[PDB]
């Protein structure tokens, strides 16, 4: 049998992402539009900083611009959480812990508004470095491809993980970003709770040509797997 949150995604989906951010008092908005295609775990989104500037990088925004998303195959169908709790949704949370610089705490409500798949976020950022790599924006425009290890949390009836994103600094470096995350369902209903198992993504940069605002588009894939 087939369930009501697989069913709203059987088709392309159209999305509307919202972020509201305060990083060490800078403080920015962004919007972001596009559509998924959860049978292929395909997101194509773009996203403008309506406030001007971004005045982080948007690289590092990449993992909290709807992993609800990802293509489970028929085998994996009974681990699929995000897609079991919609259309109500759920709350993902993170904390992304810059090594030798500030921290992002993240808290995002992805759920249907009618036939759109809405990502709202909230975005608090403190102890940066003024002029590091983050706020002196010196990360390159790029992306690695990653697996994420995801495990149920079924004491807070949700999943849980903990991943390592590595930003390239323009000096040949790596800037670690250390993400720890819990996801919770927003309405009341039962849920799918998962085996151990991992998402694989890659992710893709690009800038519009006729764009003169800050913005970025992105293509992703996310693909579940045992």
């Amino acid at each position: 049998m087939v369930s009501k949150g697989e069913e709203l995604f059987t088709g392309v989906v159209p999305i509307l992402v919202e972020l509201d951010g305060d990083v060490n008092g800078h403080k920015f908005s962004v919007s972001g539009e596009g559509e998924g295609d959860a049978t292929y775990g395909k997101l194509t989104l773009k996203f403008i900083c309506t406030t001007g500037k971004l005045p982080v990088p948007w690289p590092t925004l990449v993992t909290t611009f709807v992993t609800c998303f990802a293509r489970y195959p028929d085998h994996m169908r009974q681990h699929d959480f995000f897609k079991s709790a919609m259309p109500e949704g759920y709350v993902q949370e993170r904390t992304i812990f810059f090594k030798d610089d500030g921290n992002y705490k993240t808290r995002a409500e992805v759920k249907f508004e009618g036939d759109t798949l809405v990502n709202r976020i909230e975005l608090k950022g403190i102890d940066f470095k003024e002029d590091g790599n983050i706020l002196g924006h010196k990360l390159e425009y790029n992306y690695n491809s990653h697996n994420v290890y995801i495990m149920a949390d079924k004491q807070k009836n949700g999943i849980k993980a903990n991943f390592k994103i590595r930003h390239n600094i323009e000096d040949g470096s790596v800037q670690l970003a250390d993400h720890y995350q819990q996801n919770t369902p927003i309405g009341d209903g039962p849920v799918l709770l998962p085996d151990n198992h991992y998402l694989s993504y890659q992710s893709a940069l690009s800038k519009d040509p006729n764009e003169k605002r800050d913005h970025m588009v992105l293509l992703e894939f996310v693909t579940a797997a045992g």
